[PDB]
């Protein structure tokens, strides 16, 4: 309760410092954006979101920065890597003007592996040219860097499609009773992205932009969190959920049980709790303890039932036995139940 606000304030202590690191990050990205716009196929490249910390909100350790590069690919033809609902092959509709991505084609399909390797090469060729800071490219996110040994920058390359969302998403983003039918309509008119996540020809759908948008305009009231009277704890509940998983993942690092779990799981579950608790009166700042519990309780029910539907792709189950093993889900359940029933000691000093 007061224990939870102490943790959120402690999570602020680190966030206050970031100001020096954010500037060093932007200097590298912009120099890499200019070197890419030189290339024939990467002329339409650019960063997704413009804001502070450069989309750092993933890890509560303020050193890991995640940046997304986008590239508009018009007249796109998506062919589902059938029955998966989320992974697609990239085909091209009409051939009057030859597309700059011809070099990455593997027949009709656009190879993500060929598209990545050239991208990965261009910047590695540019790192040795950098005389300002010390950049170390680690390959295992499409590309990763270690700026000044302290800063870690994970670069992701995404295709942008300004067309209608795939039929698999038709029944997703069920925000109607929370954010409204008007908002759903407006969000679905926005573009969608595809990330190289493999069959080294397949790309997975990305809605990181929609997610960010609904988190920064998350109430039923348009003035939610805009004044002292309408302050909810939606954002704090997500921050605590993300922090719980980070603390447990770090606790059991050399045990590989939680390797399949990520903050995406905790963000998905959170949006499902927002859909079931659509009223701003269900997220009052004074009720933080119970709201966080509602999030913990719902996550525990997802683990036990082995059902965590993708919030955009409802037939895609993130907790299927094909994605995460029963033992792994049962192991996370045991750890979270211990936390819940012991007043989250993993949050203590
Ligand atoms: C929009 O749809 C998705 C977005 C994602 N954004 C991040 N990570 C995602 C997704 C997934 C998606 O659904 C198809 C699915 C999975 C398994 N993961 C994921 C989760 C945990 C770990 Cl360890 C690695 C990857
Ligand atoms: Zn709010």
């Amino acid at each position: 309760a007061s224990k939870l606000r102490a943790v959120l304030e402690k999570l602020k202590l680190s966030r206050d410092d970031i100001s020096t690191a954010a500037g060093m990050v932007k200097g590298v990205v912009d120099h890499l954006l200019l070197r890419l716009k030189c290339d024939s196929a990467f002329r339409g490249v650019g960063l997704l979101n413009t804001g502070s910390y450069y989309e750092h909100v993933k890890i509560s350790a303020p050193n890991e920065f995640d940046v997304m590069f986008k590239l508009e690919v018009p007249r796109i033809q998506l062919e589902e890597y059938s029955n998966t609902r989320a992974y697609y092959f990239v085909k091209f509709k009409r051939n009057p003007k030859e597309n700059p991505l011809s070099q990455f084609l593997e027949g009709e399909i656009l190879s993500a592996s060929k598209m990545l390797s050239k991208f990965r090469k261009i910047i590695k060729e540019e790192i040795n040219d950098i005389k300002d800071t010390d950049v170390i490219m680690k390959r295992k996110p499409a590309v990763t860097l270690l700026i000044s040994e302290k800063i870690s920058v994970d670069i992701t390359l995404a295709l942008e499609s300004k067309s209608s969302w795939p039929a698999s998403t038709q029944e997703g983003l069920r925000i109607q009773n929370w954010l409204s039918a008007k908002v759903r309509k407006q969000l679905r008119l926005k573009p969608f992205y595809l990330v190289p996540k493999h069959q080294e020809e397949t790309w997975r759908l990305s809605f990181s932009h929609i997610e960010k948008e609904i988190l920064n305009n998350h109430g039923k009231s348009k003035t939610c969190c805009e004044n002292k009277e309408e302050k909810c704890c939606r954002k704090d509940c997500l921050k605590l959920m993300k922090y719980l998983l980070e603390q447990l993942k770090e606790r059991f690092k050399d045990k590989k049980h939680l390797d399949k779990f990520s903050s995406y799981h905790v963000k998905t579950a959170f949006f499902h709790v927002c859909t079931q608790n659509p009223q701003d009166s269900q997220w009052d700042r004074k009720d933080l303890g119970l709201c966080f519990d509602n999030c913990v309780t719902y996550f525990l029910q997802c683990l036990r039932t082995e059902k965590l539907e993708n919030y955009f792709i409802p037939e895609f189950n993130l907790f299927s036995s094909n994605l995460i093993d029963k033992r792994s889900k049962e192991f996370l359940t045991k750890q979270i139940e211990y936390e819940r029933n012991n007043e989250f000691p993993v949050f203590d000093e």
